[PDB]
């Protein structure tokens, strides 16, 4: 997160961080069992790390489950990023509680304007890099889609927003990929693209999680 600030330790109960010997990808809780992230995110061997702030530092909230299947969307191109969303289930249920809990899906989707929270342990600079240790939030407004097919010419699909600030210094990045855009309490976004981080005229691109809650309930309820 490019141009955020420090979350506070737990105060995003719902964002995980997936571990494969490092941090490379964050996620959202949305039952005891069941994490959402970016597809493009996929690989073998996850061990989801729930209740981190500090994700180098046993802090003592933390719960380290290892994933026991994950299902990348049907439909995911790698090329376009178009359906950038997985699946990934815990080999055991989290311990729910006030420092780790799930987020709701959306009833409805999000509209241009609305105010969204995006948090993750992703790069913080623009220009090179540095990687914080605790978790970074940005409040951000979901854009319209005629501003995002501008910024993007030829890239936005349906499954596809922007999110951000057009003026730039304000992104997600690098490690931020796969994490929440909470808006009113509900996952709305992943952290999916964009062209550098915190560019001018170039938002972040997140997937449109409203487009995807039957996919998800029907895929957890088989599985
Ligand atoms: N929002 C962004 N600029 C972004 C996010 C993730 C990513 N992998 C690349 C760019
Ligand atoms: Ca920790």
């Amino acid at each position: 997160i490019v141009g955020g600030y420090t979350c506070g330790a737990n105060t995003v109960p719902y964002q995980v961080s997936l571990n494969s010997g490092y941090h490379f990808c964050g996620g959202s809780l949305i039952n005891s069992q069941w994490v959402v992230s970016a597809a493009h995110c996929y690989k073998s061997g996850i061990q989801v790390r729930l209740g981190e702030d500090n994700i180098n530092v046993v802090e003592g909230n933390e719960q380290f489950i290892s994933a026991s299947k994950s299902i990348v969307h049907p439909s995911y191109n790698s090329n376009t990023l178009n359906n950038d969303i997985m699946l990934i289930k815990l080999k055991s249920a989290a311990s729910l509680n006030s420092r780790v809990a799930s987020i709701s899906l959306p009833t409805s989707c999000a509209s241009a304007g609305t105010q969204c929270l995006i948090s993750g342990w992703g790069n913080t600079k623009s220009s090179g890099t540095s990687y914080p240790d605790v978790l970074k939030c940005l409040k951000a407004p979901i854009l319209s889609d005629s501003s995002c097919k501008s910024a993007y010419p030829g890239q936005i699909t349906s499954n596809m927003f922007c999110a951000g600030y057009l003026e730039g210094g304000k992104d997600s990045c690098q490690g931020d990929s796969g994490g929440p855009v909470v808006c009113s309490g509900k996952l709305q976004g992943i952290v999916s693209w964009g062209s550098g981080c915190a560019q001018k005229n170039k938002p972040g691109v997140y997937t449109k999680v409203c487009n995807y809650v039957s996919w998800i309930k029907q895929t957890i309820a088989s599985n």
